[PDB]
Order: C-alpha cells, then structure tokens, then sequence
C-alpha cells in the first residue's frame, strides 16, 4: 500500500521520460536526391540487465524516373514481435510487426494500388560483419491496409555470428499504413513499382556499426528487399558479436500493470475525463522542476498521438507505458530520473527531497507515511535511497 505510493510516482516520471525522447522513425524530404531521409533509436535488450543502443541513418532514393510524393515532415511507429517456429532444425526468426504512419496533426499514387490486398515478400541479404560473412533468406506477407508484415528469416549459411535483433530493421516500409489526412506523405508506395534504394548506416553506442544498400521493389506481384551489409570495428566480446541480446523479450502486461499505469494516467489527467492535455502534462512537470513551453508540451504529445488530435488519450498513453517497461532505459534515462528526487545531486534521496517531490505533485503525505516509502526501497538501511536502490523501485517481475 506504500508499494504502489512508488509504482505511482515512478511511471508518471517514467511517462515524461519517454514524452522527452524520441523513439519513432522521423521522416524528412531530401529533395537534393528526389527521394527522403530518416533517423531513429533503436533498444536492444541486454540479456543481463541494460540496453545496447542502435542509432539509425537513412536514405531512400527512387530507382525510376517516375514522378514520387516528397512527405512534409512526420515519423513511423513500429512494433515488432520476434518469435521461432519450434518445427525450424535451422537458425531462424519469425517477425510480426506493425508499422503506422503519424505526427501530422488533424487540419494516393498509382503505387497505393499495388497494396490494396496482401502481397507476398522475399528477402536476400549477403553480410559480412568483422569478416565473418553470412547469408539470410526470409519469405512473408504484408497487408498494408493494417501495417501487418509477417515473415520468417532463416541463416542459409548455418550460425548467424550476430544477434537476429541487429538484422530486424534492415531485413520493407512500403507496407506501413498511412492514415487517409498522409496519404499524400508515404514516398516508399508512390515509388513502386520500379522501387527506392534504401542505405542505412548503424551505429551501435560502444560498438562497431552496419553500412547496408537495400534494392526495395516489385519482381511480379512479390515486393522483394535484396540486401548488402558490411559491419567493421565490432568487439569480438561486446553484446552483438558476444550475443549478450535478448531474443524474445517481454509482451506481457499483467492485468495489475495496467492498472499501475492507470494510476498514473490519472496523476496528469487532473480533470479525469480520460485524455492528457498540453495543459495538464505542463501542470505535472511544473510540480517536478522541468518549465517547458507550450512549443514543447506539444512536440512532447505528438510522439504518442497516434489520433493525432493533439492529446494523450487514455489508450494512447497505454500503448506508451507498454513500450517503456517491454525496452530498458539508458544509464542517462535513469539518472536523469534519479535526479527528480534526488535535486541536491548528492547521489542519495533525502526523506526530505521525497517529501519535496510528494507533496509538491500534491500529495497528503505525512512523515510518517514518507518514510513508510523510504524504508521500502532502503535495502542498505542508510534511511536514504541511493541510484541503485532505485533502480529496484524501476523494474517488472
Ligand atoms: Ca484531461
Ligand atoms: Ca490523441
Ligand atoms: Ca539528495
Ligand atoms: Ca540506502
Ligand atoms: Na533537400
Ligand atoms: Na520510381
Ligand atoms: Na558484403
Ligand atoms: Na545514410
Ligand atoms: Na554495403
């Protein structure tokens, strides 16, 4: 009952933590090449605890001449799920995913035509990464009237010597659902049949990084990504060639979870009529220091506005706490978090920088009740909570 006092406090920061980053794919016209550029994040889960971070460049020019919409700027959402098929003797990965176009608020090409129903794909990638080479073939499906892409990948050359995570985002676009206001912003279906080249370069943070040249385009009625990739300067130990990922990770939010989330949903939603304004997110992070500008709350609001209607909708804001608990945070994300609390920066929370933060978000909270909270995470028993004792208030199961 002092537990979820913490569960509460802790995902209303962990929410303006993922309203602070940016964890979509963002989409600008590169009208020098008649074609775009992208950048995204990427979280790849530490089997032992911690994230490796894959920051994304791209570049999507056309192959034909044929005329192509040039988007005004917005960004793709993708959710993947990776899973094996247990009858598969070889080294494999089944991908589900769901792609959505948004970030334009509210107020087609011939190529849309070619996506009206579910195509089938075929992918062929040729990689070598610190001169191990490898070869992937995948064959799948994506309807993209839903954003649904499935597909199955096996290693043709036996092993893969990287994690199958690194491979997702370069193992098909063209298959994200654009809402109707954007139709007139999805560059990748305009560009069919004749097809886009796609070159990405991937940085893995403390690691070495992938160069990859992708043909993206029809061969009949098949839309097939042909794929080369070249990694150097990788550690022999580090996570990707040391395979210290995650494969699966978690896509299960308890019944209870939820309703953590709701409790904090409703520490923004001040009026309860179920959707977070710019107003109210402002409001909220006033009472923990931050002062932003309404430039700013919007910006914030338009990462998770899917409706596009310039608020936090209760099940948008679901969505976005489902993220956040499914990919670790960064060493940074948890200080940053940590000195929310802890506003002297001495490394430790005070029963009296607690107090400060409860009772300044507008809480009862009387010294007792404060330290009935303290004691609950004081694993050491110095009557204070230092980064690592917090890091246990911040974490599933
Ligand atoms: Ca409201
Ligand atoms: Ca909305
Ligand atoms: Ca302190
Ligand atoms: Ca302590
Ligand atoms: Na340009
Ligand atoms: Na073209
Ligand atoms: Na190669
Ligand atoms: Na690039
Ligand atoms: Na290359």
């Amino acid at each position: 009952s002092s537990r979820r006092k913490w569960n509460k406090t802790g995902h209303a920061v962990r929410a303006i933590g993922r309203l602070s980053s940016l964890e979509n794919v963002y989409i600008k016209a590169d009208k020098q090449k008649n074609g775009i550029k992208a950048n995204f994040k990427i979280r790849h889960n530490i089997e032992d605890g911690g994230v490796q971070l894959a920051y994304h460049y791209q570049q999507n020019t056309p192959i034909g001449d044929g005329p192509v919409l040039l988007p005004d700027n917005h960004y793709l959402s993708v959710q993947s799920k990776l899973s094996k098929d247990p009858n598969e003797k070889r080294d494999h990965m089944v991908l589900l995913e769901f792609v959505t176009a948004a970030g334009i608020t509210l107020g087609v090409s011939k190529g849309e035509e070619l996506f009206t129903g579910v195509v089938p794909i075929l992918v062929e990638l040729d990689g070598d990464v610190n001169g191990h080479k490898f070869s992937v073939s995948g064959e799948g499906e994506g309807d993209a009237t839903y954003g649904k892409l499935t597909l199955k990948f096996i290693c043709t050359t036996g092993k893969l010597p990287v994690p199958w995570p690194t491979l997702v985002t370069t193992l098909v676009l063209c298959f994200s659902r654009y809402p109707d206001h954007m139709k007139q912003h999805d560059f990748f279906k305009s560009a069919m049949p004749e097809g886009y080249i796609q070159e990405r370069t991937i940085f893995f943070k403390d690691d070495g990084n992938y160069k990859t040249r992708a043909e993206v385009k029809f061969e009949g009625d098949t839309l097939v990504n042909r794929i080369e990739l070249k990694g150097i300067d990788f550690k022999e130990d580090g996570n990707i060639l040391g395979h210290k990922l995650e494969y699966n990770t978690r896509d299960q939010l308890t019944e209870e979870q939820i309703a953590e989330f709701k409790e904090a949903f409703s520490l923004f939603d001040k009026d309860g009529d179920g959707t977070i304004t710019t107003k109210e997110l402002g409001t909220v992070m006033r009472s923990l220091g931050q002062n932003p500008t309404e430039a700013e709350l919007q910006d914030m609001i338009n990462e998770v506005d899917a409706d596009g209607d310039g608020t936090i909708d209760f099940p948008e804001f679901l969505t976005m706490m489902a993220r956040k608990m499914k990919y670790t945070d960064s060493e940074e994300e948890i200080r940053e978090a940590f000195r929310v609390f802890d506003k002297d920066g001495n490394g430790y929370i005070s029963a009296a920088e607690l107090r400060h933060v409860m009772t300044n978000l507008g809480e009862k909270l009387t010294d007792e009740e404060v330290d009935e909270m303290i004691r609950e995470a004081d694993i050491d028993g110095d009557g204070q909570v230092n980064y690592e004792e917090f890091v246990q208030m911040m974490t599933a199961k």
